[PDB]
C-alpha cells in the first residue's frame, strides 16, 4: 500500500542503527502514524501476498478471552508456540486484558463488552478505550503487549479505531497487525449498525531489520495493487460469536509472497 | 508555533460537528500526530502568552504521587479544584497511577522508577512505558486521564518521548499538554546523562469547541516567533528532588494571552 510502502522508505532514509533485546540490529524511528479509510478497501499489503487464516483465528482467539493456545492448536495456528509453556499457556496477554482485565478488588473487567456498549449508548464519548496495557500483569505475560492500547470514535455514523503500537517490525508484523485491527473495526461497526471509518496506526519504535533489507529493496521496487475487499458472509449475534468461515477477501491481486527469517 | 496552527487549520477545515458529555458543539477529527525536536527550542505556543506556573507545580506535584490537591492549594494553583472532593481528594488520578499503580496481589508499581532505571540500564527497550489508564480504577477517579499512556525512546544519545492523548481541547489544553510532557523529557534527561530527542504529540480525539472559534480565527492570523530556551538552574540528585525555582524559560517573546471561556 502507499502508506505502508512510504513508512518503509522513511525507516530505510531516516532509521537510526539500533539493537533489539536479543542484539539483533534494525533501523529505526520513534513515532509514525498513518490513517486507513476503510471504506477505500480492505488494507491488506498488495506488494506481497499475506495470508490472513492465522490472523483470522488470532483475532477470534483474542475475542474469546482464553490464552491457552489450546484452540490455535485445534486450528494449526502456531503463532504463538514460541512463546507457551509444556501446558500450552501464555500468561495473562492480549485476550484476558481484553475480557477479563484483573483489579485490585478482585473483579475482571470485560473491556471489549465495556466499548460495545458505550459505543451503542454513548457514541460521543471521548473514552471509548481497550487496554491490553496491565502493569502488574506484565511479568507474567509470555511477554509485553506490542499492540498496547486502542481507541474508538464515532462521526457521522462511521466507526473509526486508532491502534498504539509501541513496537513494529515493519516487514514481518506490521502488514498483519494492521489487518487485524482492520477486521475487528468492520465486526464491532456491523454489531453496532455503523460504517466504518478510518483505521489510524500509530507507532512507537518502528523498525526494519537488518536482515530484512533484501525484502525490503525488493517490496519498494513493486506497484501497489487495488485494496480487497472484505465480505461478511453473516451477521452473528455479537461480537464474541464470529466463525472463521464468515470471512471472505474478494479481489485480492497480490505481487508474490516474500520470505523473511528471524533470528534467535 | 508551525505544527500547531497547522493542527488548528485543520480542524478548522476537517473537524466534523461533535457534541462532548456536557452536550457543548466542538469540531474534531480523530488521530494526529506531530513532533518537536526538543533541541530546536522549548515548545511552548507563541502565537498566544502561555503561563508555565500552574504547569510545572502540576508536573512535580504528578511525581510527587499524592492526589490530594492540597500541595496545590499551598501554591494558589487552582487548576484542580473543579474535580476535588470536600477533602481536596481526586481519587486515584495521573500521580498514584505514575507512582504507586495498585496490583490485584496488594502491591504498588512506581512506573517513574521503572523507566528511569529501564533507561539507564536498557536504553534499547521497546517497553519503556508509564500507563495512567488502570481500567479498574477508572470509576474511583475524579475524571478518566487525558494523557493516558506515554514511551521513551533512546537513540544516538538522545531521549524522545511519544505522548497519547485520547481527548484534546486543542485552543486551551494542549499548549499547556505540550508543555507539560516537554518538561518531563529534560528532566528524565537531565536524571539518565541523555540529551534530549523529539516529543512526538499524538491526539484521538482532536477538537476545537465552537466557543473558541474567534480566538482560533485571531491567533491563526498571528506569526510563530523563536522557540524559547528551557533552563535548569540546578541538577537535583533524583527525579522526585525538582523545585518550582529550578526552571526558567530564556527569550519567551510571545504574542499577547488569548482569554478562552468553558461552558458548565
Amino acid at each position: 500500500m502507499k502508506q505502508y510502502l512510504e513508512l518503509m522508505q522513511k525507516v530505510l532514509d531516516e532509521g537510526t542503527q539500533k539493537n533489539d533485546r536479543t542484539g539483533t540490529g534494525t533501523l529505526s524511528i520513534f513515532g509514525h502514524q498513518m490513517r486507513f479509510n476503510l471504506q477505500d478497501g480492505f488494507p491488506l499489503v498488495t506488494t506481497k501476498r499475506c495470508h490472513l487464516r492465522s490472523i483470522i483465528h488470532e483475532l477470534l482467539w483474542f475475542l474469546q478471552g482464553d490464552t491457552n493456545i489450546a484452540y490455535l492448536h485445534e486450528n494449526n495456528v502456531t503463532i504463538w508456540d514460541e512463546w507457551a509453556d509444556e501446558n500450552g499457556d501464555l500468561g495473562p496477554v492480549y485476550g484476558k486484558q481484553w475480557r477479563a482485565w484483573p483489579t485490585p478488588d478482585g473483579r475482571h473487567i470485560d473491556q471489549i463488552t465495556t466499548v460495545l456498549n458505550q459505543l451503542k449508548n454513548d457514541p460521543d464519548s471521548r473514552r471509548i478505550i481497550v487496554s491490553a496495557w496491565n502493569v502488574g500483569e506484565l511479568d507474567k505475560m509470555a511477554l509485553a503487549p506490542c499492540h498496547a492500547f486502542f481507541q474508538f470514535y464515532v462521526a457521522d455514523g462511521k466507526l473509526s479505531c486508532q491502534l498504539y503500537q509501541r513496537s513494529c517490525d515493519v516487514f514481518l508484523g506490521l502488514p498483519f497487525n494492521i489487518a487485524s485491527y482492520a477486521l475487528l473495526v468492520h465486526m464491532m461497526a456491523q454489531q453496532c449498525d455503523l460504517e466504518v471509518g478510518d483505521f489510524v496506526w500509530t507507532g512507537g519504535d518502528t523498525h526494519l531489520y537488518s536482515n530484512h533489507m533484501d525484502q525490503t529493496h525488493l517490496q519498494l521496487s513493486r506497484e501497489p495493487r487495488p485494496l480487497p475487499k472484505l465480505i461478511i458472509k453473516r451477521k452473528p449475534e455479537s461480537i464474541f460469536d464470529y466463525r472463521f468461515e464468515d470471512f471472505e477477501i474478494e479481489g485480492y491481486d497480490p505481487h508474490p509472497g516474500i520470505k523473511a527469517p528471524v533470528a534467535i
